[PDB]
């Protein structure tokens, strides 16, 4: 019978066709890279299986890997030599231990009880886990009686999952089924879950409820949980605080909103003290404390209708958002009515240069009539790559200038402008659009040289206008206009 | 030359081999499930060759799967027709959207501009970009003149990390190298990262080094953040709150502790309000504000010895923690002097049962001589399979309580009770500890059944003690012991 754990053997050996697929699916798996005539290797291969047909009631991984004729996949990973034991936890393939301990059954049993991976916590008394247990961590639980689609599905988000949550899987059995998340914040009001169950028993499902029901209604907005409250589509309204009795006054208010409209938007607030300088980029006046929200899907900014300027300085009594005001808000937005407010700066009167400075107002004009093949840069003042092309983008402009004029070349600045219009998230953002005979969702998308945008202002132009050409002819009529010849000769 | 995007065309034919592999490394992958007899999968071909040589330059991925021969991998794929232009995102074997826009490359050359995904940001001037764009979001940011080993490894990190940081890779080249952190509290300090750099250009080295200076010194101690303040191995140190005058008397403090201390230990603050139920849960009294460190490695709480009992009540004057208190502490646990604090409950004078209750005082001591065998329920009173054992445990004890007492079958309660000796995060972890003679760690493994103790209890017992004889004989002797035949019969 040699070196393999037979057919009849508790072990399923991996082969190369997938050890990844295996090992990163697995909560925590124990390899053997091995090889046949290795004594050792067979030496100690009983051992394995009597740690095997044993050891599946805490699903145990069993992995004999012949290194013999599953060879290409001993080079993605770092073998030493025969046998290996390196064994995998979270399991990625980066974490390889070479567990040089025992050899035997009896021995290595106790070490698939090295990192014990608990994650349902099993209880008879809930009351007792919650109060015994405190943690800023909310809980997922669940009583009454599991079905089929849930142990492995509670269980197993669970397992790959404590990077979020306390996954309490308590069944007092005398009872009809439940799925609650027990919220730091309130934990006497846990989640009323709606029970369409059978298909919530997956992930993105499963998943996306968590990702909806986890986030405390009315919390702060940390970095760190500003990244799932963007892992979400529902755009949250900002609430800025100056005071707690600012924050404590608005509080309820809140919460109240955010359990109307679970679903459909969020609700953070955010100290204005260390974060005024975002006011602006929710399109919004840095006056406190400031409500606002943020269709992140489209990026759309509603605010509660800031005061004016002119009444800012002479203002020493303080400044106080009514909640009549407040919900109002919310729901003409969520009608689909509430006015976005874009940042048109003052309206350029005509100055330097070739490139046309352009704002959010006139955008939505220039950038449609027919006449002309506007082209148009939209930019950000900062970034490396939208600056290394307004030399190009002026000796481009200068070319169409002199010549009929017609095609516009212009630019528009993305800080302090929205554009209702398309954008790509990150500049320079570069588009041609020629009007109301066709369409003008023409994205440039190619190098800097004059040259490749000569080329696209024509080829994908309307008025087919070869720029190139100029550009032959004009420096042709600047290499003679100056010299005179007669000046002198030699 | 039939279908075949052949060798020197700009495509790699990914094959069955390792389909997820090639997925879910890639950012952004673009698949090409096909059939050569299906015409339009050779009818347009050419164009995803034309999508081809032209899109490598923003690393578009072209790909291939002839279903024909790469076949069982159109199993883990829910495949409907051919051509199937099934696109992954982030890229996890999930997200399949089927695309059926345009078989053009010059259309769908636009499409790998659907999903942009700029993760680093050039800049010109840094300043601008930090304070035009405000975030609740650290940025990491190198400037100066980057390394191979840092394009991508910094471009490719973030490609894979929103979920996390922003990603600035300014480069004012007139500059030697740099690596800051911009972290949203005090961006005026960045991060004095110390250069060697050839090992911090990879995970989980670069990894470890964000997961360390990421964290704002001292900020608050949401459900959120606290994931990625365990996921760190640093002992944090925790400080209760009342007021923000008692928050922001105390923040400056415990911020230049953990500008020292950055690596060594962690720090953060925890409103006392909705937490005080936390505090015994580190060992510690409901006395704010109050301070206590966690080594989390080895579970072990010390706090700033917290004021009496019998003159807590008796205190209308607040509670203030001296800063030259504080420090002291913090040095002293890290010179490995600190006392940290067990929760041994108020030892039981001699009551009921077989089974004895017992606590950190004694069970250090008890659990050790040689005489006897002591069996250890490590518990809590909560969970559902620590209890549907008690009743097994007790007519366990009870068989051997009679019979030579010798063997001790113990409980101890781990809710109101530290052990500093061997224990599994989860209950009800049982263990048999022989003595001094040899050791201790011989942990229980498997059923509940009185059977697979009274095995447990001889076979890997000091004393070789038949516990199933007895329970054999016992029943025996209360068999007769009642019936008195001669009452009547028949």
């Amino acid at each position: 019978q040699e070196a393999v754990a037979p057919e009849d053997s508790a072990v399923v050996k991996l082969a190369t066709d997938s050890f990844n697929e295996y090992i990163q699916s697995h909560d925590l798996v124990l390899a053997e890279f091995f090889a046949p005539w290795c004594g050792h290797c067979k030496n100690m291969a009983p051992e394995y299986v009597k740690a095997a047909e044993t050891l599946v009631e805490k699903n145990i991984t069993l992995a004999q890997i012949d290194c013999t004729e599953n060879q290409d996949l001993c080079m993605e990973h770092n073998i030493p030599g025969f046998p290996s034991l390196k064994i995998f936890k979270n399991s990625d393939v980066n974490n390889s231990i070479d567990y040089e301990g025992p050899r035997t059954a009896e021995a290595i049993v106790q070490f698939m009880i090295k990192q014990s991976q608990p994650a349902v916590a099993v209880v008879a008394d809930l009351p007792a886990y919650l109060a015994n247990e405190t943690f800023v961590t909310p809980v997922i639980v669940q009583s009454g009686k599991i079905d089929a689609d849930f142990n492995a599905t509670f269980y197993s988000m669970a397992n790959k999952h404590f990077n979020d949550y306390d996954f309490v899987s308590a069944e007092n059995a005398d009872d009809d089924f439940k799925l609650s998340i027990y919220l730091p914040s309130a934990m006497d009001e846990p989640v009323v879950y709606n029970g369409k169950k059978a298909d919530i028993a997956d992930a993105d499902v499963f998943e996306k409820w968590l990702q909806v029901e986890a986030l405390p209604y009315f919390g702060e907005i940390d970095g760190s949980v500003f990244a799932q409250y963007v892992e979400s589509g529902l755009p949250l309204g900002y609430l800025f605080y100056n005071d707690e009795e600012e924050l404590e006054e608005y509080k309820p208010l809140f919460t109240e909103l955010a359990k109307k409209n679970r679903g459909l938007m969020n609700f953070v607030s955010i100290d204005a003290r260390k974060f005024g300088r975002h006011a602006g980029n929710l399109n919004m006046k840095e006056q406190f404390p400031l409500f606002a929200i943020h269709d992140m899907t489209e990026d759309l900014k509603y605010g509660l209708p800031q005061l004016s300027e002119e009444a800012f300085d002479e203002l020493s009594d303080k400044i106080v958002l009514e909640s009549k005001a407040i919900e109002s808000l919310v729901k003409d937005f969520l009608k689909g009515d509430a006015s976005p407010i874009v940042k048109s700066q003052e309206i350029f009167e005509n100055q330097d240069s070739s490139v046309f400075q352009l704002v959010g107002k006139n955008h939505d004009e220039i950038v449609n009539d027919p006449k002309k093949d506007v082209l148009v840069l939209y930019y950000a003042p900062w970034c490396g790559h939208c600056k290394r092309l307004a030399p190009t983008y002026q000796e481009l402009a200068d070319t169409y200038a002199n010549a009929t004029s017609d095609v516009l070349i212009a630019k528009l600045d993305h800080t302090e402008n929205d554009v209702r219009g398309v954008v790509i998230e990150g500049y320079p953002t570069i588009v041609l659009y020629p009007g109301g005979k066709k369409s003008e969702s023409v994205v440039y998308q190619g190098s800097r040289s004059l040259d490749s945008l000569f080329d696209f202002i024509k080829e994908n132009g309307h008025f087919d206008v070869d720029g190139k050409a100029l550009y032959e002819e004009a420096q042709e009529k600047a290499a003679e206009e100056a010299d005179a010849d007669a000046e002198l000769a030699d």
